[PDB]
C-alpha cells in the first residue's frame, strides 16, 4: 500500500473523456498505439471506457480502437491491444475534486498519467504529486 484510498464519486457505466486541467487537452489513444493530448473534442479518439478491475483499480480503453492504455519499463504511455500488467491504474481522488491515475505496476515510484501544457505526455518519472499535469476530469461523452 503505497498510495491513498480517496476515491472519485464517479462510476464507469458509460464512455467518458479524460479532461487534462493543465492545458485543457483531452487524453487521446491514436490508432498507432501514440498517446498524446488534443483540445478537439471532436476527435474520435478521445472517448475512453474505463472499467474496474479490483475497486480503485481500472483499464481505461479506447471505445473507437479497443486499445489499453498502458505504462511502459521506461515511463512510456502507449496503446496495448491486450490488457497486460502495464495496463491497471490506481484510480485517486485528488485535491478533492480530480481524479488521477497511477500506475499500478510502478506505484512505488509514483508514476502518474499526465499531460503537458503542450499536449505531451509526460513520462512516468517527471510526474509527481503535486502537478497539475496528473489532473483530470472525466467528462461524459
Amino acid at each position: 500500500h503505497h498510495h491513498h484510498f480517496n476515491l472519485p464519486p464517479g462510476n464507469y457505466k458509460k464512455p467518458v473523456l479524460l479532461y487534462c486541467s493543465n492545458g485543457g487537452h483531452f487524453l487521446r489513444i491514436l490508432p498507432d498505439g501514440t498517446v498524446d493530448g488534443t483540445r478537439d473534442r471532436s476527435d474520435q479518439h478521445i472517448q475512453l471506457q474505463l472499467s474496474a478491475e479490483s475497486v480503485g483499480e481500472v483499464y481505461i480503453k479506447s471505445t473507437e480502437t479497443g486499445q489499453y492504455l498502458a505504462m511502459d519499463t521506461d515511463g512510456l504511455l502507449y496503446g496495448s491491444q491486450t490488457p497486460n500488467e502495464e495496463c491497471l491504474f490506481l484510480e485517486r481522488l485528488e485535491e478533492n475534486h480530480y481524479n488521477t491515475y497511477i500506475s499500478k505496476k510502478h506505484a512505488e515510484k509514483n508514476w502518474f498519467v499526465g499531460l503537458k501544457k503542450n499536449g505531451s505526455v509526460k513520462r512516468g518519472p517527471r510526474t509527481h504529486y503535486g502537478q497539475k499535469a496528473i489532473l483530470f476530469l472525466p467528462l461524459p461523452v
